[PDB]
């Protein structure tokens, strides 16, 4: 919150990302003042592919709904903590190693989520606990090898979940210290879910125990060497099923 006219430039002090909201308040200049209303006024921002390295001052937009800024150089996103509104947020390419702990515990109303395309690792603990409304999580091509257990509890809502060409191979191999991990419990609605070109070779039967409403299933580009029994008859909606680039060979006798 402003309280007097102040000007874009200096709320916003990345130029990049001055001249964006300069654009989309119709201003001749990054240094005409503004005025908290005027600001109240943004419901959306589109600024991909734009330089932006920053994004501070972006806590002044209460009303943001939709924010699109992939293919940016953003390595900090807790200004958008406050974004409340929020219900599209694509952060894909641009250069996250990490994330703050809880940076989107307040946007409970987002629905789509693109993290696609960074440098993430890891993930904190309860990112996404309080994200009910979430439909949509993309986090394909991160170098991910980590998850905790609880990391999806409470997408009750998710519907599709893009894991593609990350390195989460070993998370399901008996031999992994704690055993095989489970981080697909609880999404009964999950339909689309893309596990591609993640090292894979092998799979437990109960992974996918839970994913009742699936009907699109890639596993294309792992290292699968056979797959077990009964997950068939769990996914009785499942129309897809993508196991090219595997080595299904028939098993040995």
């Amino acid at each position: 919150t402003i309280t007097v006219s102040t000007p874009i430039k200096q709320i916003f002090p990345d130029d990049a990302f001055a001249e964006t909201i300069k654009a989309n308040l119709k201003k001749k200049s990054v240094t005409d003042a503004v005025t908290q209303n005027e600001l109240n006024s943004i419901d959306q921002i589109i600024a991909n592919n734009s330089d932006i390295k920053s994004v501070q001052g972006i806590q002044y937009l209460p009303n943001v709904r939709y924010l699109a800024l992939g293919g940016n150089k953003l390595h900090d996103i807790s200004a958008l903590k406050e974004l409340t509104n929020l219900g599209w947020l694509n952060l894909s390419n641009n250069q996250l190693e990490t994330l703050p702990q809880g940076v989107f515990e307040k946007l409970t109303n987002l629905t789509t989520l693109n993290l696609s395309n960074n440098q993430l690792t890891s993930l904190p603990q309860g990112v996404f606990e309080r994200l009910a409304s979430l439909t949509t999580l993309n986090l394909s091509n991160n170098n991910l090898a980590n998850l905790n257990d609880k990391v999806f509890e409470g997408l009750t809502n998710l519907t599709t979940l893009n894991l593609s060409n990350n390195n989460l191979a070993r998370l399901w191999k008996h031999a992994n210290p704690g055993g095989p991990i489970y981080f697909l419990k609880g999404l009964t609605n999950l339909t689309t879910l893309n596990l591609s070109n993640n090292g894979f070779d092998e799979f437990p039967k109960e992974v996918f125990k839970d994913l009742t409403s699936l009907t699109t299933l890639n596993l294309s580009n792992n290292q699968l060497t056979s797959l077990p029994q009964g997950v068939f008859e769990r996914l009785t909606n499942l129309k897809t099923l993508n196991l090219s680039n595997n080595q299904l060979q028939s098993l040995p006798t």
